[PDB]
């Protein structure tokens, strides 16, 4: 019953061809997958698994197969009749959207990188709905396909500057700390991909958000966006937006774009005196 929302796959049909990660017992793969062959992701569990992991695995795989959404990664099927067990997933040339931002700077326009953001958005609302707790929200966790549609994922591993204060100091993890999280990604997402916090350590982060500093504005960011990301970075859990205003904003924001126009003053770490 695990697998109640899984396609159980063959594994004539999967071709493995370079390893691009690891999971918690076995290689992740780039591979084909034959049902005109489909380019796939394919992580295995190998030889000599614990129980324990063969629960979390083949739980992994059931959740995924459950997911139905246009922003969440697309599971292809499972193989668990045959040894090594498998999980295979959607491919996507661009690859993951934080290194993606970083080799494409300044490339999009607004209206893109919000619509990206709105697109995380929907598929945190349906995870939020649906019960499940990411825990590890960022743009390292989130696939660009080539219709620039963001897919949230999960590759596994403490992400401090991503996590929010309840979450860090006792554990509590719910879609409230996900929106912490998605505040961080948007202003990943405005930024290009940059570090959160630069170069400030984990504790030095923690003392800052303690004592109610907050990351500042990207350059050329609007107005709204900032205002948001803002608001998901409340201290009080309760006070944070939910999902779907998130969603609901970014959408009236989208479908009346001369709301964009207006951006948040950038503060300047450098001036220059020129005539
Ligand atoms: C095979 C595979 C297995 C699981 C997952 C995954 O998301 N499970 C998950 C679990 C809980 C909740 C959610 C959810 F949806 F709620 F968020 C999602 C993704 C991939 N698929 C994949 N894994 C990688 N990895 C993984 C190893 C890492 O080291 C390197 C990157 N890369 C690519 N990939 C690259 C370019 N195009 C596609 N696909």
């Amino acid at each position: 019953a695990v697998l109640k929302f899984t396609t159980e796959i063959h594994p004539s049909c999967v071709t493995r061809q370079k390893v691009i990660g690891a999971g918690e017992f076995g290689e992740v793969y780039k591979g084909m997958l034959k049902t005109k062959e489909v380019p796939v992701a394919i992580k295995t569990l190998k030889a000599g698994y614990t129980e324990k992991q063969r629960v979390d695995f083949l739980g992994e795989a059931g959740i995924m197969g459950q997911f139905s959404h246009h922003n969440i990664i697309r599971l292809e099927g499972v193989i668990s009749k045959y040894k090594p067990m498998m999980i295979i997933t959607e491919y996507m040339e661009n690859g993951a959207l934080d290194k993606f931002l970083r080799e494409k700077d300044g490339e999009f326009s607004v209206l893109q990188l919000v619509g990206m953001l709105r697109g995380i958005a929907a598929g945190m609302k349906y995870l939020a709905n649906m019960n499940y707790v990411h825990r590890d929200l960022a743009a390292r966790n989130i696939l660009v396909n080539s219709n620039l549609v963001c897919k949230v994922s999960d590759f596994g591993l403490i992400p401090i500057r991503w996590t929010a204060p309840e979450a860090i100091s006792y554990r509590k993890f719910t879609s409230a700390s996900d929106v912490w999280s998605f505040g961080i990604v948007m202003w990943e997402v405005m930024t290009y991909g940059e570090r959160p916090y630069w170069e400030l350590s984990n504790h030095e982060v923690m003392k800052a958000i303690n004592d109610g500093f907050r990351l500042p504005t990207p350059m050329d960011c609007p107005s709204a966006i900032y205002q948001l990301m803002m608001q998901c970075w409340q201290q009080e859990r309760a006070r944070r937006p939910k999902f779907a205003d998130i969603v609901s904003i970014l959408d009236k924001l989208i479908r009346a774009p001369d709301s964009l126009k207006t951006l948040a003053d950038f503060d300047p770490r450098v001036s220059i005196r020129l005539p």
